[PDB]
DNA sequence: CGGCAATACG
DNA sequence: CGTA
DNA sequence: GCCG
């Protein structure tokens, strides 16, 4: 078992999903009190799981596996043995979590915010409703939209926002395309939000796009949140942050909806950033660093000795440029 | 210990 | 601070 | 928390 995620397939759904869910509940946790290094540990370890070809089933089996080491065994040892991990549990059950838990799921909110609040005593959705005038706007719509945003956005709301942006994109610049990236091109079912790269095939074109994009949605009354960052070899692409209306039979809800958009020469780097997984991107900004001296980021991939970006017509050249087998989208899954 | 991904934007 |  |  290799030691970078980058360097395995990790698919969807595996055989150890218990005992993955029980070291990320650790991650998660370790997050929440600003433990950065513990909750990578926990989150490599769970992915290291993900990655196995069959059910871990006794504690030699873990012999070997890179990023296991006491505590990550005992955890599992426990949970082989009992059924269930004494300090997991306790986790899930504290005031701790579960506020930290609630207050991180807003639109806006971190964890140092979330921190904060808690420290100030407040515990409930309606604790910060009652202090509007602290809250961002960003936070205001969180919050608003909080319910909805808890529901999970589902393949058919996918396609139905697709075809949404798609119109507007069309609309907005000739020859525009939107490709599906984050959670859903891995093949997820279910997500948070949708995630959609825009590009156009003649270089620079594509700047100025998002005002015009957003404008003609705003006209169609899909759009109840956005915040746009404009555009900055490009460093910064411009991107949207958005939370549209989408229909329902005789209704409606709100779907978080993120946009960016790329110049074709920058495309697959900003693809493979965006489809993530977040852990994926983690690992393989890693290896390029320490086990390649290159420098990877969401807009290209450096060279420090030479100086030089690399070009790339497809995420199979990053791979390549990586030196890394390549991995579909759904084998990203870290 | 030194490191842990990335970073301009607002 | 928070955002992907 | 784990790695080197
Ligand atoms: O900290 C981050 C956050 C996101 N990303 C990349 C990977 C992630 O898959 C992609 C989209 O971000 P989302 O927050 O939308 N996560 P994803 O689409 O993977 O899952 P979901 O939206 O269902 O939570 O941006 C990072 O690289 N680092
Ligand atoms: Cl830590
Ligand atoms: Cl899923
Ligand atoms: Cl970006
Ligand atoms: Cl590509
Ligand atoms: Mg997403
Ligand atoms: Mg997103
Ligand atoms: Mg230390
Ligand atoms: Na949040």
């Amino acid at each position: 078992m290799p030691a970078y995620a980058c360097q395995r397939p990790t698919p969807l759904t595996h055989h150890n999903t218990g005992l993955s869910e029980a070291l990320e509940i650790l991650a998660e946790a370790a997050g929440f009190e600003g433990s950065e290094g513990r909750l990578l540990t926990f989150c490599r370890a769970a992915s290291v799981l993900k990655a196995l070809p069959s059910p871990v089933t006794t504690l030699s089996q873990l012999q070997g596996l890179p990023h296991f080491g006491e505590h990550s065994s005992r955890v599992v040892q426990e949970l082989l043995e009992h059924g269930v991990c004494e300090e997991v549990e306790r986790v899930r059950r504290s005031e701790r979590y579960q506020t930290m838990k609630l207050f991180t799921q807003i639109f806006g909110v971190g964890v140092k915010t979330a921190d904060r609040w808690y420290r100030e005593g407040l515990r409930t959705l309606d604790d910060l409703r009652e202090q509007p005038q602290k809250l961002t706007q960003q936070q205001k719509a969180g919050l608003q939209h909080h319910q909805d945003l808890s529901t999970p956005v589902l393949r058919s709301d996918v396609d139905a926002l697709q075809q949404v942006v798609e119109e507007a994109v069309g609309q907005a610049l000739p020859g525009a395309t939107v490709t599906l990236t984050g959670g859903f091109r891995r093949g997820k079912l279910q997500g948070h939000d949708v995630d959609f790269l825009i590009t156009h095939p003649k270089e620079g074109q594509e700047a100025g796009l998002l005002p015009r994009v957003m404008c003609r949605l705003q006209d169609q009354g899909l759009i109840l949140y956005h915040q746009h960052q404009h555009s900055c070899h490009m460093d910064a692409f411009e991107r949207s942050f958005c939370i549209f209306r989408l229909p329902q039979p005789g209704s409606w809800k709100a779907v978080r909806v993120d946009l960016v958009v790329a110049p074709v020469s920058q495309f697959p780097f900003a693809l493979l950033g965006w489809t993530g997984s977040k852990l994926f991107q983690r690992e393989l900004r890693r290896f390029s660093r320490k086990e390649k001296g290159l420098w990877l980021n969401s807009h290209g991939l450096f060279d420090p000795e030479q100086k030089t970006f690399f070009q790339a017509a497809s995420e199979e050249d990053i791979f390549r440029h990586l030196g890394l087998e390549y991995l579909p989208p759904e084998q990203r899954n870290a």
